[PDB]
């Protein structure tokens, strides 16, 4: 089935970006519960540029797709019948999945106006429980020698991969000038990253010019070597983080994980303001500046869209 991994795209390729804030921001209130040392329920706060309106609208669109994937009318229903489905109702839904073991919920859709093939991954069906229960297990990332990722993320993608890639590549063969855009929130953003890499590694026709990744509230996926491999692909990668959202800080960088993907940090919703840390590897200068004063609640809304409950 799957087209083979391409050698030239699987070639093997830093400081801790959270450590300054962990040093500066001091201890949490004793009444604050933590996960991996990051607050679950802190209630306050302890180059760079501001994104433009067009950038914000684009990030909001992909957030909307991510959010709509939690609606059972959309996956497995394959219909656009939900609170924010008016935004995406022109897309043709090609296929959806709800896998058996790892409960990976995903979809492929095509927008002919947009000339875009969309891949969307849902996060967990129980986000609070997912965060609480997260336990990180670094394992070899099989495509690329000398890199590691968390096993559970590989497991989540691997169960849907063979059918999903086959569906995407069929669409791409039929619409060759279309872009392919991958999105997900939370766990779905980790799955989305693995998917974008897989498409890059197996389809010569996809590259930085026509393969895009957008994630919201995405946890760290692998080690610095992995992160450096992701940067080496050149895939446009916009990683959005809402305010004090804990999940982009899990696992903590001190445990040996690192983000790739330019950070788009929402710092205000009135008016919507996004601070962009213009580096391909994460920095100390955006949301990593506020650890450990993180929040589960900031994971549950992006751009005023509820992310994780279809409301
Ligand atoms: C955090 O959650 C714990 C456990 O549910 C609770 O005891 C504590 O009051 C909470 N703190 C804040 C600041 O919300």
């Amino acid at each position: 089935s799957l087209p083979p991994l391409i050698p030239s795209r699987t070639s093997a390729p830093t400081t801790d970006p959270e450590a300054p804030a962990m040093s500066r921001n001091g201890p949490l209130p004793s009444d604050v519960e933590t996960k991996y040392g990051m607050a679950l329920n802190a209630t306050s706060y302890p180059g760079i540029r501001a994104a433009t309106s067009q950038e914000i609208n684009e990030l909001t669109y992909y957030t909307t797709l991510s959010a709509n994937s939690y609606c059972r009318t959309v996956i497995p229903g394959a219909t656009w019948d939900c609170i924010h489905c008016d935004a995406t109702e022109d897309l043709k839904i090609i296929k959806t999945w709800s896998t058996l073991i790892y409960d990976t919920n995903a979809m492929v859709a095509r927008g002919d106006s947009e000339k875009t093939i969309y891949i969307v991954f849902r996060g967990s069906s129980s986000i609070r429980n997912w965060i609480a229960d997260l336990t990180f297990v670094p394992v070899s990332y099989p495509p690329v020698s000398g890199t590691k990722v968390h096993k559970g993320f590989l497991d989540s993608y691997g169960e849907v991969q063979n059918e999903l890639v086959a569906t995407v590549l069929d669409q791409f063969k039929q619409y060759p000038s279309y872009k392919v855009a991958v999105t997900g929130h939370s766990l779905g953003g980790a799955t989305a990253l693995l998917c974008a890499l897989d498409l890059y590694q197996r389809e010569e026709g996809l590259s930085s010019s026509n393969l895009f990744l957008y994630t919201q509230g995405q946890p760290r996926v692998g080690d610095p070597a992995f992160a450096n491999y992701v940067v080496s692909t050149g895939i446009p990668y916009r990683r959005t983080v809402n305010e004090r959202d804990i999940v982009p800080h899990l696992p903590p960088a001190a445990f040996g994980f690192l983000h790739a993907g330019e950070e788009y940090w929402i710092t205000d919703n009135s008016p919507e303001t996004v601070q962009v840390c213009t580096s391909d590897l994460e920095t100390s200068d955006c949301s990593n500046s506020i650890v450990p004063f993180t929040s589960v609640l900031d994971h549950l809304s992006y751009f005023g869209i509820n992310t994780g409950l279809c409301t």
